[PDB]
């Protein structure tokens, strides 16, 4: 609201003057204070280095300027971002002032980190994609209303069943000390909780702390909803849950957990995905809008001109003959002589590259020299000659020769150079050009290359920001941290504020969520214990999983939707009379249903006991089944390819006399049923076109790490090597014994033996580089931060094109997969009723039941109720707890008395006739059992009250309509869902009778809790791999050499291992990621729709205002419409505040109307004459072409007795 006070001048005038200028200046210091925030080292207690206060002295200039700046721009006006410049001045000068004389800023002087935000204030050339992302997360708020409800409700139940349980720790070992429990304490329970028993001579007893630190705890309401909150997030929910199935027993904990990341991750990871990808098309949509891919396509067209007369004035010489060389050589290029003969000194070359292997013998460093040598001098020659030919400017115009012109002249370059190691290495590296200059398979290589140049350039200011973000929560976290990481722990926390390089790292490593979680503890244990206080430090730790993360994926999308597309655009008789009656068809189906669970159910621990004994003739028995599957056979032998798997399968059933791998190869019986379901017909070629693209995208992955790791060799060799004695820097000074305190314990010495090893990722040869590779996909800084960064790249040209080529390669499945449905719904619609009181009591009360404000009072009552289950902490006083019993009652009393009024308003039937009124009568039932028992298993009659939160969700339209739509298509993906629980049958099974007896011991991966003998665990740990919980280290535990179990009586665990896991988490991930895909795709009308014009939910207002205004089943309705027909119409259906009597009725009655009597005419008239209004409009004569168009298109001509109009 600007003040307009334009008193004269001097008012402004002053910033007026020199604007470009002045605020040229403004930025360049907060520039200048972006890199001084980044100086300070934040220190231990509060030692400084002369640059400290001498930044704290220029800060006294950073604070005299922005001051004088503020208060001249307020002598002008006296808005939004300008309260950004207002609020950081305050505090600041502030600030300081106040500890002017006070010689503890910290949280004081942590405001100047919001300084960098200026950076995104005045330069409007991110300003907008800050508005663009703003403008994109308004949508997905129904889904942040979401995320909170699940996290709540899940908190809720949790603290209810194991807040206060997870307090014992194995206590000892019959003396007298603390948790003796190894280091990892894991709850235990008493001799008498079915939780881990304790073993040894070690005693349950009460006490530790917590799970870890007390942190990890449904203790207490807050500790809880962050435990949630954390496992939501996939970072550690097996370990949450490990801990829990340790203190409660192994049957219940588990439910839980499953459910919370099954509807808390995937499918509240979807929504975020469908929102954000309908938003992006409609900007891609305005986009095309634009017409820019047509123009990028015409200055395509206008390069293949200047090519297409670039060999024209190649010619043009041709009439000016020198010449002659002139000639040769355009013959030359053109001629595949020299193309196939470069591709070869090519790949030659490239070998040259990848020969360099640490200690080399001259027999290999002798070759490589020679070779370069003379291969340097191959290409230049041809690049010269390739020159003339071509025309100079041409040749130089495409990029790819132009570049390869520059590393001609770095191999110049470093031959002069000849005439550092690691510059020579770096300038080889930069050789490797050639290496892809055969455009191998360029079909994709030139596209991606391609794509990549636009794919980056198209991001390039979200990247900014980004960045932007990135710096300022490291200044932060520098600020606020910084120096709080001392825990006196010789440990080497990776992650620790010390400076801004590592602020980075720890950011970075808390966005990756590598070990984002620990990071928090960090935090929250240093300011402070886990005490109240000292948790307002994680609130930090989350803001920057969310925000960042949710920048991070908007970046990517981008990518993906709004580039790859832009760019990639007698007998025999009486036989099949049997065998085609059900008997012989839906029978069969259950004659392999149940016996499918013989393999599924079976004792793979134990020898012979009757349990697994006896299911051996069950076999022979479904085996004999199979046989009378041959009266079947040459019935009409030569969909039967099937039949081939019946055949195969039934053979080694009685192959199974005396046989092992063949028994536990008879999981394709699971198989069987599948073709039932594509056989619900409705492609195979698809799926094989499927595999053959995801098979073609494993090989750009495989190749790229083969080329990044060249680089590696030429770079690192030789530098990781390394001698256990740190003072030892040779490997000859290396030999012979040392001395190593245990933790660091001066008394403590133990004589270890010097050792010269190369270190872990030895780049020693382009092999080892190699699978270290997939090792990241699967010293400190000596080198090491170097690496760090080398180890981030692979990473992100790896996703950059595996996302490329195969999301865009998806589409064509949207290809293959709004007029019309509002007329249907106009049409082929009818209207409602809506219960009345037939009585004056029923009505009293029915008043009241429905009176809006009863509903406002219900609502008030549940969130009541849940904020007095929420607060039950570990230890609350009796009197607490009695209180909080008795506040239970009279809320289970006060939801009797709806109950009862609502069957008293709506008769029985009427109540029960709608699913939230039979959900509301099943949560009071069984509360109020809960109630009786405990005036007096239990637990679960108690949680029940939470749920009716949920009730809560029934309410906003945004919301209810978001999940009724997906819901209303986690229907359509079932050929992508019974795919995925067959995979997990399978795997298991199959994996069961391998890895299954390999001993169980807690110390390794294979504990108790994370076993392969019970299909039930066999699952959940196939669930832990699929979630991505440290599937590695599972893998590792089911290599060789693992001891069998007792029961099983190191024969054991073979090696097929990697290929299980590594198969199944690849498989996985596929499944899912077309199940994502699916589901968005089905449902892409609702995830983009233009509100503003008119849909079915903007239609439906309709019914419910036209049933208001009508007694039973009716229609027909009272001439005396003419007040509601606009009485309350949707703005974008109708009118909104135009006088209703106006022309309005004049034209409602303009069109003829149905030659039905004066008060027999449908809803359905009025409907869908408002919906015409609403959508094209035509004239007389196009009556009976709206007419017939109605009666031949419009779900074709569906028979309607539409008489006349409507
Ligand atoms: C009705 O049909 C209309 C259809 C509309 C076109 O749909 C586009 C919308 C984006 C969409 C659905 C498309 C392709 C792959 C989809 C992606 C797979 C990726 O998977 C993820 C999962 C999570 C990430 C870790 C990796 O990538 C998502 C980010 C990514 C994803 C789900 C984002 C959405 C993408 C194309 C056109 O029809 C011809
Ligand atoms: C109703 O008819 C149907 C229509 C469609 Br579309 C589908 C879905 N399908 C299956 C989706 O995935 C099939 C491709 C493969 C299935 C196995 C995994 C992941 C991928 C496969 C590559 C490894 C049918 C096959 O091609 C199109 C997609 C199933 C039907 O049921 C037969
Ligand atoms: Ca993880």
């Amino acid at each position: 609201l600007c003040l307009t006070l334009k008193n004269p001048i001097r008012r402004a005038c002053i910033s007026i003057v020199e604007w470009k200028p002045f605020e040229i200046i403004i930025l360049l210091t907060i520039f200048a204070n972006c890199v001084a925030l980044a100086i300070y080292i934040p220190f231990p207690e509060d030692d400084s280095n002369a640059t400290n206060s001498n930044l704290e002295r220029v800060e006294y200039l950073f604070l005299i300027i922005f001051t004088v700046e503020a208060f001249l721009k307020v002598i002008a006006y006296g808005n939004g971002w300008n309260l950004l410049d207002f609020i950081i001045v305050v505090v600041g000068l502030f600030s300081a002032i106040l500890e002017q004389a006070t010689k503890d800023v910290k949280a004081l002087r942590a405001f100047r980190v919001l300084r960098p935000l200026r950076l995104v204030s005045g330069v409007p050339s991110l300003q907008v994609v800050l508005n663009s992302i703003i403008k994109a997360m308004v949508p997905l708020l129904h889904i942040a209303l979401l995320v909170l409800f699940v996290i709540i409700i899940y908190a809720i139940i949790g603290l209810e069943l194991f807040m206060g349980k997870m307090h014992k720790t194995c206590y000892n070992q019959e003396g007298i000390a603390d948790v003796p429990a190894e280091d990892d304490p894991s709850p235990c329970a008493l001799e008498t909780g079915h939780g881990r028993q304790c073993q040894n001579g070690t005693v349950c007893k009460p006490g530790w702390d917590g799970p870890k630190h007390g942190i990890t705890n449904f203790d207490n309401f807050a500790f809880a909803m962050l435990t949630v909150f954390q496992c939501i997030t996939m970072e550690g929910w097996t370990d949450v849950l490990y801990w829990v199935n340790d203190a409660v027993g192994r049957d219940w904990p588990w439910i839980y957990f499953v459910t919370l990341i099954i509807i808390g991750s995937f499918f509240v990871l979807n929504l975020v995905l469908g929102v954000l990808s309908g938003e992006f098309s409609k900007e891609r949509e305005k986009a095309k809008a634009r017409g820019d891919f047509q123009k990028l396509r015409e200055k395509q067209q206008l390069e293949e001109d200047l090519k297409g007369y670039l060999d024209w004035i190649t010619q043009a010489e041709d009439i000016d003959p020198n010449r002659f060389c002139r000639r040769k050589c355009r013959a030359a290029v053109k001629s595949n002589v020299f193309y196939w003969l470069v591709i070869f000194l090519v790949f030659l070359n490239t070998l040259t590259i990848a020969s360099e292997h640490y200690n080399q013998p001259n027999w290999l460093t002798e070759v490589q020299d020679t070779a370069n040598k003379a291969l340097l001098a191959l290409f230049t020659a041809e690049m010269l000659l390739k020159m003339y030919s071509l025309g100079l400017q041409a040749y130089f115009v495409s990029l790819f020769n132009r570049f390869d012109c520059f590393v001609v002249c770095g191999g110049i370059l470093e031959t002069i150079l000849v005439e550092s190691p690691l510059g020579i290495s770096v300038l080889r590296c930069v050789r490797l050009l050639r290496i892809f200059k055969i455009t191998r398979y360029w079909n994709s290589l030139s596209n991606l290359v391609a794509s990549l140049l636009n794919s980056v350039r198209s991001i390039a200011s979200l990247l900014l920001l980004l960045f932007l973000f990135i710096i300022i929560f490291s200044l932060l976290g520098m600020q606020l941290f910084g120096g709080k990481f001392n825990f006196d722990e010789m440990q080497t926390r990776r992650s620790t504020f010390d400076n801004f390089p590592q602020s980075l790292l720890t950011v970075f490593q808390i966005l990756t969520g590598e070990d984002w979680n620990s990071v928090m503890y960090d935090g929250i244990m240093a300011y402070g214990g886990p005490s109240f206080p000292g948790m307002l430090v994680c609130i930090y730790f989350i803001i920057l999983f969310i925000c960042g993360n949710y920048i991070l994926l908007n970046v990517f999308l981008a990518i993906a939707v709004d580039n790859l597309a832009d760019a990639e655009s007698r007998f025999r008789l009486q036989c099949h009379r049997i065998v085609n009656d059900t008997i012989f068809t839906n029978l069969i189906l259950f004659f392999i249903l149940l016996s499918s669970i013989s393999l599924a159910a079976e004792d793979p621990v134990q020898h012979t006991s009757f349990r697994n004994h006896i299911l051996g003739n069950a076999d022979y028995v479904f085996t004999s089944i199979f046989t009378l599957e041959i009266i079947l056979k040459m019935t009409a032998y030569g969909f039967n390819i099937l039949d081939l798997l019946v055949v195969s399968v039934s053979l080694i059933s009685f192959g199974i006399q005396s046989s092992n791998v063949v028994k536990i190869l008879r999981v394709l019986r699971v198989l069987r049923p599948l073709r039932a379901i594509n056989r619900a017909k409705g492609v195979v070629q698809c799926v094989f076109v499927a595999i053959r693209t995801i098979g073609n995208i494993v090989i750009v992955t495989t190749l790229l790490q083969f080329m990044f790791a060249c680089i590696g060799v030429q770079l690192f060799k030789g530098k990781l090597y390394t001698c256990s004695d740190s003072s030892k820097q040779t490997e000859a000074e290396c030999k012979g014994n040392y001395i190593t305190y245990k933790d660091g314990e001066v008394d403590h010495p133990i004589i270890q033996p010097r050792s010269w090893e190369n270190s872990k990722f030895d780049f020693d040869n382009v092999l080892a580089a190699m699978m270290a590779l997939f090792t990241v996909s699967t010293p400190i800084y000596n080198y090491r931060v170097e690496i760090s960064i080398f180890f981030i790249i692979y990473i992100i040209i790896i996703a950059f094109f595996m996302m490329n080529i195969f999301v865009g390669f998806v589409i064509v499945t949207f290809q293959e997969q709004n007029q019309r449905q509002c007329v249907e719904y106009a049409l082929k619609a009818r209207p409602l009723r809506r219960y009345i009181p037939k009585n004056q009591h029923q009505y009293k009360v029915w008043y009241v039941v429905n009176s809006t404000y009863f509903e406002y009072l219900m609502f008030v009552l549940i969130l009541l109720n849940t904020i007095c289950l929420a607060m039950q902490h570990y230890g609350q006083s009796c009197l607490f707890k009695i209180a909080m019993n008795i506040l239970n009652m009279l809320f289970t009393g006060l939801f009797t008395v709806e109950m009862i009024l609502k069957l008293i308003a709506f008769k029985p039937k009427g109540y029960f006739s709608d699913p939230w009124n039979v959900f509301d009568f099943l949560i009071v039932i069984g509360s109020i059992i809960d109630v009786i028992l405990s005036e007096t298993s239990i637990t679960f009659f108690r949680l029940f009250r939470v749920m009716r939160l949920v009730k809560l969700l029934s309410r906003g339209e945004g919301i209810r309509t978001l999940l009724w739509t997906f819901i209303k298509s986690f229907q359509a993906l079932p050929y992508v869902a019974l795919l995925i629980v067959m995979l997990f049958f399978i795997y298991a099974v199959i994996g069961m009778q391998v890895f299954g007896k390999i001993a169980l011991n807690d110390t390794t991966e294979i504990n108790r809790n994370n076993n392969f003998q019970t299909f039930p665990q066999a699952v959940l740990l196939l669930f832990r791999c699929a979630t991505g919980e440290a599937w590695q280290d599972i893998m590792l535990a089911c290599m060789p050499g693992k001891k069998c179990a007792p029961e099983s009586e190191t024969p054991c665990g073979s090696s097929f291992a990697v290929f299980y896991f590594i198969s199944f988490y690849m498989l996985c991930a596929f499944l899912i990621i077309n199940l994502f895909v699916a589901v968005i795709m089905d449902n892409f009308d609702y995830l983009t729709r233009d509100w503003s014009i008119l849909g079915p939910h903007h239609l439906d207002e309709f019914k419910r205002i036209w049933a208001e205004y009508d007694p039973e089943a009716k229609g027909r309705i009272k001439h005396l419409d003419v007040v509601t027909l606009l009485r309350r119409i949707q703005p974008p259906l109708g009118f909104g505040k135009l006088c209703p009597h106006r022309v309005a009725c004049k034209r409602l009655v303009s069109m003829n109307m149905p030659l039905n009597s004066d008060g027999t005419v449908m809803f359905n008239a009025t409907l869908f004459a408002l919906v015409r209004t609403a959508l094209r409009i035509k004239t007389e004569g196009n009556l009976e072409q709206a007419n017939e168009e109605l009666r031949a298109i419009i779900k074709k001509i569906w028979k309607r007795t539409s008489m006349k109009l409507l």
